[PDB]
């Protein structure tokens, strides 16, 4: 599925997915209850579920 970012998320590590509010993320899977793995802006990485709205 996909998720629309609600807030900007600037990760510290290259393992974390960077994005800005309004970006639509192509989800890859849940890594745990509070985090997702997804793709956007040419990169892949993990990010907090609470920073996006799942489009479903």
């Amino acid at each position: 599925m996909r998720a629309e970012a609600l807030f900007d998320f600037t990760g510290n590590s290259k393992l974390e997915l960077n994005f800005k509010a309004g970006d639509v993320i192509f989800l890859l899977s849940r890594i745990n209850k509070d985090w997702l793995e997804g793709t956007v802006r040419g990169a892949t990485g993990i990010f907090p579920l609470s920073f996006v709205k799942i489009l479903k």
